[PDB]
């Protein structure tokens, strides 16, 4: 891993999310997930620990700053 990512922040689900279609990814109730677009609530793209990414709303996420 010579190069990281554009956005190194973390967010914790607070709720398990559920999508409807493939496009978007769903949340897991106190999870972590790598945070990689965050433009507005609207739908935040996130990663989580097995090397999927997708989308998810922010209203369900808090930024993991410890």
């Amino acid at each position: 891993g010579p190069l990281g990512s554009p956005e190194e922040t973390v967010v914790i689900a607070l709720y398990d999310y559920q999508t409807n279609d493939p496009q978007e990814l769903a949340l897991r109730r106190n999870e972590e997930y790598c945070l990689l677009d965050s433009s507005e609530i609207h739908w935040w793209r996130v990663q989580d620990r097995n090397g999927h990414e997708g989308y998810v709303p922010s209203s369900y996420l808090v930024e993991k700053s410890p």
